[PDB]
């Protein structure tokens, strides 16, 4: 029927910062928006809860999703290890897109991205998948504990999420 919706509670240090909330575009990308589903609600056993966003760059991008090494080399899909590039039907127009990060073709996991800036050098190699519905301004507020090299100067975690609505 309708796009599932998913909310991360954030925190900054421990402290409650806010919350963020998304739309997953299942009426494009089902395959791809039901493994952020599932890893948000933790229905698989594993998922995002208490996981953090381990490089942000203002201007850029807050990516998250590693919640086996903690560092941009880890994650796995409820699919297992990787899943194939679904489609690129949708692409990365500016702020608040959520897209899949990768390192390769055909290499999805669980990591993903936040757009804070149109990036659309990256259409056709990552899969768009959903977008920032409320809270894009808990999303700004984030962005300011990134750096240049992607470094937070605070820890800023998924303290709670799962589905809405
Ligand atoms: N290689 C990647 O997955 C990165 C692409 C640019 C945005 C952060 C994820």
């Amino acid at each position: 029927m309708v796009n599932p919706t998913v909310f991360f509670d954030i925190a900054v240090d421990g402290e409650p910062l806010g919350r963020v909330s998304f739309e997953l575009f299942a009426d494009k990308v089902p395959k791809t928006a039901e493994n952020f589903r599932a890893l948000s609600t933790g229905e698989k056993g594993f998922g995002y809860k208490g996981s953090c966003f381990h490089r942000i760059i203002p201007g850029f991008m807050c990516q998250g999703g590693d919640f086996t090494r903690h560092n941009g080399t880890g994650g796995k899909s409820i699919y297992g290890e990787k899943f194939e590039d679904e489609n690129f039907i949708l692409k990365h127009t500016g702020p608040g897109i959520l897209s899949m990060a990768n390192a390769g073709p055909n290499t999805n996991g669980s990591q993903f991205f936040i757009c804070t800036a149109k990036t659309e050098w990256l259409d056709g190699k990552h899969v768009v998948f959903g977008k920032v519905k409320e809270g894009m301004n808990i999303v700004e507020a984030m962005e300011r504990f990134g750096s240049r090299n992607g470094k937070t100067s605070k820890k800023i975690t998924i303290a709670d999420c799962g589905q809405l609505e």
